[PDB]
């Protein structure tokens, strides 16, 4: 858990401007959060480059769970192997807007972070899951109560983010 260069936004929450790929094999995190689906499928974005990062390990093991757990729920999440990058992943499924999911689900999918002491993850739902970045980061200060670092994989909305929540 070495993270560097982050500014801590409040007592549990830090953020940086950060691939989480490069992130994860920095600080070598105990849990690694994934931008999950329902049925674990890493086609891109967040999910697939933390699975290429893993040389497919992540998808072909999300499979075998899928095959005998069925899909998570949105809100939900699952415990498997970090792999090369963590020693677990947290796969969480936040609302995807853009697919006409409830963004009142994204205070669930983070409530997920608080069964862990220490989290390196993405910031939920942003990006293509089409949910205001600066409502995620809101959710995110005033549910998680575990100590969260947040990797943004942008520079122009990391300052965007860090200028909002200094307001
Ligand atoms: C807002 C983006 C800059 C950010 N991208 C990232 N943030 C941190 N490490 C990263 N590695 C590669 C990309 C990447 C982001 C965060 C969350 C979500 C996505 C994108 S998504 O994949 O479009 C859909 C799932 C939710």
């Amino acid at each position: 858990n070495s993270f560097s260069g982050y500014l801590k936004l409040t007592d549990n929450v830090y953020i940086k401007n950060a691939d989480i790929v490069e992130e994860a094999k920095k600080v070598k995190p105990t849990v690694v959060v994934n931008a999950a689906n329902v049925y674990l499928k890493h086609g891109g974005g967040v999910a697939g480059a933390l699975n290429k990062a893993t040389n497919n390990a992540m998808q072909v093991e999300s499979d075998d769970y899928i095959a005998t757990n069925g899909p998570l729920k949105v809100g939900g999440s699952c415990v498997l192997s970090g792999h090369n990058l963590a020693k677990h992943c947290l796969h969480v499924v936040g609302p995807n807007v853009n697919k006409g999911e409830d963004i009142q689900l994204l205070k669930s999918a983070y409530e997920n972070f608080n069964q862990h002491e220490v989290l390196l993850a993405p910031l939920l739902s942003a990006g293509i899951f089409g949910a205001d970045p600066i409502h995620s980061l809101r959710v995110c200060v005033d549910t998680v109560r575990t100590n969260v670092y947040l990797a943004v994989f942008d520079k122009n909305l990391y300052d965007k983010l860090v200028s909002s929540f200094l307001e």
